[PDB]
């Protein structure tokens, strides 16, 4: 039988294929609510790192979105009454984010502004965590965090993402990926700074 919740999870840029440290946040919804299972988007999340096939960011980027919105897609499709949740970690933010909320992505070559996202695929997403999205930018509405700058593929100041208000996007002063921080320590440890707060957010969103 279909689930009652199901959560995608996308993992940062050089962590092997799985849910890398969007784990955290994916486990906490698991062990707080029954009948809930989980799938990692299979993409490269690389950077042009030999260690994950030399694949560069763009094109991880491009997989992933397309990935990410195929798996979204595919699995509501089969299961149309489960409640859908989206966790992205870093590059997965960001092909969760690109997804999600369409407008394209043009420093990754994502041209298309339209939501990959079928209808009834967006109706069934409740809730997306996004942290250290590197697709961040100061004053969006679902933003959370002390960054006040943007990422290096920053939003357009005043973004409207048809889905803002099922979204919760973490980001920090110090990062230097979804911020213009200096401190990369920063960008690794927002499952444990936000994750409870996080859940929280889920947990108002699900029905
Ligand atoms: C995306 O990358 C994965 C491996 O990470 C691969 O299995 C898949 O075939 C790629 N998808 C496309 C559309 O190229």
């Amino acid at each position: 039988q279909c689930p009652a919740i199901h959560v995608f999870g996308a993992r940062e840029t050089t962590v092997s294929q799985g849910y890398g440290s969007s784990a955290t946040v994916v486990n906490l919804v698991i062990q707080a609510h029954p009948g809930t299972t989980s799938e990692a988007i299979v993409y490269p999340a690389c950077g042009g790192q030999a260690s994950c096939g030399g694949i560069s960011y763009a094109n991880s980027v491009v997989n992933g979105t397309n990935a990410a919105a195929a798996a979204i897609n595919n699995f509501h499709n089969s299961c149309p009454d489960t409640q859908l949740v989206l966790v992205g970690y870093s590059q997965g933010a960001q092909i969760f984010d690109n997804a999600l909320c369409g407008g394209g992505d043009p420093g990754e070559g994502i041209t298309n502004t339209a939501v990959p996202l079928t209808a009834g695929a967006v109706s069934a997403v409740k809730a997306a965590i996004f942290m250290g999205d590197p697709r961040n930018i100061h004053g969006l509405p679902y933003n959370v965090g002390t960054c006040t700058t943007q990422g290096f593929d920053a939003r357009p100041a005043g973004f409207v993402c048809p889905s803002a208000s099922k979204i919760k996007s973490y980001c920090d002063a110090a990062d230097p990926y979804c911020c213009t921080g200096n401190d990369p320590n920063v960008h690794q440890g927002y499952g444990q700074e936000y994750g409870q707060q996080a859940l929280a957010f889920i947990n108002s969103q699900l029905s």
